[PDB]
Parts: C-alpha cells; sequence; structure tokens
C-alpha cells in the first residue's frame, strides 16, 4: 500500500537495474516515482517497453514531490558491494522520513551512519537476509498432491521469472487453484515473501526450497517455483536446491533465441537444446535417485526479434527438440501450461 | 603443538560427532582428552575401533587434569548452540583454552564468551566465509596442473580420507601435491581451506575458485576434498565444488554394499554406471564444460572381512570397468596411477 519511488540510475535504459525494471513491469505497488539521473523527465514507455506510466525524476530530492514512502533500491553495480554514490540517495531518503527497501547481498539495516537518520516507524528491510529456523532438506515435497513446476534456464536474466508468472496466471485463468513462489530478491519484492535463495547458506539451501514448498503445497493444485541460476553458467549453484529442495513434478526450460554462449562468461558454450534437456533431466532424477522428471517444453525469449522471426525460431526449436515450445510472454503460455497439464 | 580436548557428548559412539571422530582417526595434533559423558572411561578403541589412546572424560573440567589447551567443538546438533554447550565453553575460556567452533553459530563476537579469552588465545569460527568472495567464471581451467575431486553415492562415506589418501600417495612419489579442505573438519586438519556449507549460494563456487587459484600455479595436483552427493535429497555442495575447482578428474567413492541413502532410507543410490554418467554430465555442463572423467572408485569396504572387500571389489570393476580399491585399506596407488595416466 505503500508509495514507492525506485532508485534507479543508469538502469533505466542501462544493464544495472534488472531490479528496478522487473519492479516496474510487475508490481502492484503505487509507484509514484523512478529516480533516474540520466532519464529525467523521459517517457517510461519508449524507453523502456513497460506499460505504465511513472514519472522519472533527477534525484531522491525531486521524487519527494510525489510523496513517496519507501525507496526501493532497483539497481546493482556489477559485483561492487554498495558504490559511493548511493549513500546520499539513501540518507535523504532517510532524512524525509522514508523507508528503505534493499535487495542487495550488503546489509544496510545495521549501519550506524543509516540507522541514525531512521526516523521512528521507518524500517530498513534486507531482503536477501537468511530467513530463520532452517533445517537440511529431505525431499519431504514428493509427498505433496499439487504439481510442482520449476522454471530452469541456459543462463540468468532470460525470463525464468517472468514465465513462471505467465504460467500462474495462465493457471488461474482456466480455474486452477495457482500459487507462484519467489525464490530470489525481486521476486521476494514483488510477493512480499518467499526466499532469496542466492544469499542463503549452501547447506540449508534446499531446506529453504522444501520449507516454503511444504507451507503452500496442500493448498494449490500446482505450485509455480521461480527459477534461479544456470547449470550452464559457470558460478552457479541455485538450479541445485531449487530442484531438490521442491522435488519438481514438470521443468520448463527457458532459453533466449539465439544464444550460444553464457552471458557473463562468453568463452563459456550454450549446448545444442537436446543436450541441456538431458542434462537437467539427469540432474532432477539423480541418475534414478529421485522418479523421472521431464522437461515438459521451451519458452523461448524471443524479444529481440521481429514476429515472424520469432515465429520461426519457435518452430525450428520444436523441430529440434521435439517439445512444445512459446514465447509465453509474446504469445501466452496455454501451450506450456497444456505441456505441464497433461504430463 | 597445543594439547587438545575435544567436546564429544553424544558423537563417540551415536551420531552428531562425525567431526570429533575424524579428528581423533587423523589429526596429527596432541588430543589428550575425549569429552562425552556417555562414554566417560570406556576404552575409545572398543567403541569405537580407533586405535590411539584417549581417555573419555565426563565434562571438560575433568579433561583440565590432562591440561588441554585448545577445546575443539566435535559435535553439531541436528540447531544453533545447545543449551548444555555454554558450561562447557565457559569452562575451557576460564582456564586459558582457545576454541575452535566448527558450528554454524559463530562464538567468537560473543560478549560473555570474549571476556573470558586471555592473552594469546582465541576463539576460532571455522565456518566463517571468506572475505571478498566473487561469482566464479571458470578461472580453474586455466591452471596447468591437475585438479582431482572426490564425489560421493552418499554423505559421510569416506570421500575426505580418499583425498587424503591420494595426497599422502602422491606426496611419497615426490610429487608437488595439495590437500584443498572444503569443510569444517577438513579445515581443522589443515589449518586453511574453506568450510563451503557455510557459504552463500551465490558465492559458493567463487569460494571454491579463489582457493583453487591460491594453490594452483604452485603445485602439479591439488586434492579437492568432496562434500554431500547428487543423491542426496539435500545436499547441494558437490555443483560449487566441481563448478569452481573445473576439475580434471573425479574419483567416486561408495560404501560397499549400500543401496539406499543414509539419512532418508526411501532413497536408493542408483547402479554405479547411472552415478558416474550424472557425475560427468554434470561436470562437462552437457557440453558448456570440457569433458571430466570418473577415472577410477574408492570402495569402503571398512564393514566387511577382506576376503568380501576383494570380492566387493572386484564386482565394482566386472561392473563399472574401471579401476577400482579401498584406498585405505590396501594402497591409494592404484586409483593414483588411474588419475596419472588419463
Amino acid at each position: 500500500n505503500q508509495r514507492v519511488a525506485i532508485l534507479l540510475h543508469e538502469g533505466t535504459t542501462g544493464t544495472i537495474g534488472k531490479t528496478g525494471l522487473a519492479l516496474l513491469r510487475y508490481s502492484e505497488a503505487p509507484i509514484v516515482a523512478v529516480i533516474d539521473r540520466n532519464c529525467a523527465g523521459q517517457s517510461l514507455r519508449e524507453i523502456t517497453g513497460i506499460y505504465r506510466y511513472v514519472p522519472i525524476v533527477k534525484s531522491v530530492e525531486a521524487a519527494l514531490e510525489y510523496k513517496p514512502q519507501v525507496l526501493v533500491i532497483g539497481i546493482a553495480p556489477k559485483g561492487g558491494g554498495i558504490p559511493d554514490d548511493y549513500w546520499i540517495e539513501l540518507k535523504t531518503a532517510l532524512q524525509a522520513g522514508m523507508s528503505l527497501v534493499n535487495g542487495l547481498h550488503t546489509p544496510l539495516a545495521n549501519i550506524p551512519d543509516l540507522n541514525a537518520l531512521l526516523q521512528p516507524g521507518q524500517l530498513i528491510w534486507d531482503v536477501r537476509k537468511e530467513p530463520a529456523n532452517l533445517d537440511v532438506a529431505s525431499g519431504a515435497a514428493r509427498t505433496l498432491p499439487c504439481r510442482r513446476v520449476l522454471t530452469v534456464g541456459t543462463d540468468m536474466a532470460i525470463g525464468k521469472m517472468s514465465t513462471s508468472l505467465e504460467l500462474h496466471w495462465a493457471a488461474k485463468l482456466r480455474g486452477w487453484r495457482s500459487k507462484f513462489l519467489a525464490t530470489g530478491q525481486t521476486g521476494v519484492m514483488l510477493e512480499g515473501d518467499g526466499v532469496a535463495l542466492d544469499a542463503v547458506r549452501v547447506d540449508f539451501a534446499a531446506g529453504a526450497v522444501e520449507q516454503m514448498v511444504m507451507r503452500y503445497g496442500k493448498n494449490y493444485d500446482i505450485l509455480h517455483i521461480e527459477g534461479q541460476g544456470s547449470l550452464l553458467h559457470p558460478g552457479s549453484t541455485a538450479t541445485l536446491p531449487l530442484i531438490r529442495g521442491s522435488q519438481p513434478t514438470q521443468l520448463v526450460l527457458v532459453h533466449r533465441a539465439g544464444q550460444t554462449h553464457n552471458g557473463n562468461n562468453p568463452h563459456v558454450p550454450i549446448p545444442p537444446l537436446p543436450e541441456v534437456i538431458r542434462l537437467y533431466e539427469t540432474v532432477a532424477s539423480g541418475g534414478g535417485a529421485f522418479g523421472t522428471v521431464p522437461v515438459v517444453g521451451i519458452a523461448l525469449n524471443t524479444a529481440h526479434l521481429d514476429e515472424y522471426a520469432a515465429k520461426e525460431a519457435i518452430a525450428h526449436t520444436i523441430a529440434e527438440t521435439g517439445l512444445p515450445c512459446t514465447d509465453v510472454v509474446r504469445f501466452g503460455a496455454d501451450v506450456l501450461l497444456d505441456a505441464v497439464m497433461q504430463n
């Protein structure tokens, strides 16, 4: 219910605002300002392609005019803790009587310089803080009656969350009791609950997923677990606990049409999709330790292509893999929901 | 060089003391007392099989008689710090000892304990995540050394033992060999390394990478201690180990005759060739990374007599076609050769 200002300097049209743009694309909260000095006065729709109006202002001070109650950090430096230029914006929000939402790995709630400026009633939320009372997972989710669908990917930042959400909205539209489960800071900021898995200690990672899945599993027909990471990314781990903790019934593989190498580490290739499907299936079944878990279809991210090319790419992916496929954001999720439902 | 007392309440013959029992089995430090209420006055050899003589006493206070200088927490509850641990810790600190803490809950910045700490003593939180980690980038692939990672069909089966024996066999042969600890026990035994299970998921591969890069240009072969198992439903650690170290060879560890997971009996252990395919597939990423073979099988035959162990080894060879032996029982040379000829 609180009016939001999103700190988004250099991230509206740049590369560091993934969180902020995701919030602008999906949050039902009343977002009253986008803070980006590079885009002040510009049209959010024209420069991002998101169908929403929010004034873009030069700074937190310029945002005050819109009376925001919470400043949400929507940018993150390429592996760089807290940049020196952030503090001024953070402190300005605090002195104005605002609360702070922080999705970064570095916690801000116990920094004296910020606590001193935090006015009564206001709070600083470190979204990545590990949930309490985690234990080791035991595969208990396999016992649940609901379907458990995990989005997996050929790389990170390709639409895994978008796919889980679109699949959730399609199941809801068709009359199923559906629930979306957040597994990253953005997802948790959107839903207001879940777990930022990449900040959980290795020992408790699977348990963090299991715990959330056991909390809602008996109350829904289908759970849509937000994917994270990739087994093709050399620095990623989070896919394993997602699979182990959730004991998925079906997998949906997300992939950006035409991508042949990891984005962060361009030397690492993306194998052909049939090989990627085999990899995930083998991991999900544990070579026989767990039940067979199929990749039921492919969610192809074609946003960079014209409609004609997008359709060809979809057609090519089906021919290559022999599985159902579409761009769920672009053309709808029913093709993949059906694939999930008739498994 | 410091005299060690191991806090091992309920862990000498129960299930929570894997760490202390491994220190008793492998530590070159002079261990002067095992602390366990359940086994005070009993024979360590008779109740555990381990050969070194160490008196088992009722408490830290009863251990003082043996002049211990360091209290090592060799137990972990299934939970943070149980209420019955506090007296034991304070008693050791007041008596001028250091504390070596392998629990997930850090003890070095607790006012009450820190106040009891004397000059020249410390409280070491072994599970503290290392500073300034980055997300891994496959940098280990550029190192000229061999990077051998032990993997397994379950946890607590001898992955660390296998890594150690291969390391010790390599050192004997004159090669520049280095053992890399990846858990609390191995870090205590080596004094350095990383407690992987306490690292945040995002930086886990990077914690392994960082360590491998430190020692990779100065040795011919690194022995990365294995953790977890891809067959265990709660285990995550094996992936970051594979990703961060970019291993050249894998050595699969398996307890002879084990058909199902220990902690979760409903979960079966598939035929070894299927386990091998799983590990090899994960290691290659289906083509994203180089082909990494499981070159041999380290079989834990401890629970069997020699005849049944030799035969179990032979069955594994017949079933997998790979070199195999029990390294802790018949020498590591079989598997070291399998590593070196790949």
